[PDB]
RNA sequence: AAGCGCCAGAACU
RNA sequence: GGCACCAUUGCACUCCGGUGCCAGUUGACGAGGUGGGGUUUAUCGAGAUUUCGGCGGAUGACUCCCGGUUGUUCAUCACAACCGCAAGCUUUUACUUAAAUCAUUAAGGUGACUUAGUGGACAAAGGUGAAAGUGUGAUGA
């Protein structure tokens, strides 16, 4: 079902963790305000993120709006994360 | 300101 | 930490697949010490993940040569042990700021770590002064 957290996947691996997290926060900031981003370059979530919308209403509208978007010559792919993030959860 | 300086191994990022 | 390649299309709150090539960082805490030449693995303790491993210095040690001191006062040659603006040996005696580690808490840095402050201590060698003992002979004098 529909969340406040976003999972993006299919982005660009060469990417440093730091860049990317204001990468992506200079797109997604259009929807709503932005608690955090969780990005990693592990074996496991090489090349995927976490945003973290305040509203649900806002992440609709970004994977609405950001699906298939070429980001860093890769289109990127977004669908809503399966459980709720440990900051939201507060 | 001379147990002082440097950094090729190693170790850690 | 960073580029190239290999592999990965995937739900997480102390980092975290792999090799290669770079890059960065750590890599001695104070005390002490220089007549000249040779020789050599260069003094003292503190700490305890590398203060390890490598290179460079270096005031050490010995050994000779040079120059001295002391050997009861001042002089020459021996000899003896010393010393390199100090100087025979023994017996005793104050001065001789340790600094890091430790603990802590700010600053910078992506991070490894770095700078600095604060708290409190704890050395050895050395050296510099008391004092009692004591150490030549010849030659002149
Ligand atoms: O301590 P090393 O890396 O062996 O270096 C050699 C010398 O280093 C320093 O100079 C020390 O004061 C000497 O005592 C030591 O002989
Ligand atoms: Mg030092
Ligand atoms: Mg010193
Ligand atoms: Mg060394
Ligand atoms: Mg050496």
């Amino acid at each position: 079902r529909p969340n406040h957290t976003i999972y993006i996947n299919n982005l660009n691996e060469k990417i440093k963790k730091d860049e990317l997290k204001k990468s992506l926060h200079a797109i997604f900031s259009r929807f709503g305000q932005i608690l955090d981003i969780l990005v990693s370059r592990s074996l496991k979530m090489r090349g995927q993120a976490f945003v973290i919308f305040k509203e649900v209403s806002s992440a609709t509208n970004a994977l609405r709006s950001m699906q298939g978007f070429p980001f860093y010559d890769k289109p990127m792919r977004i669908q809503y994360a399966k459980t709720d993030s440990d900051i939201i959860a507060k």
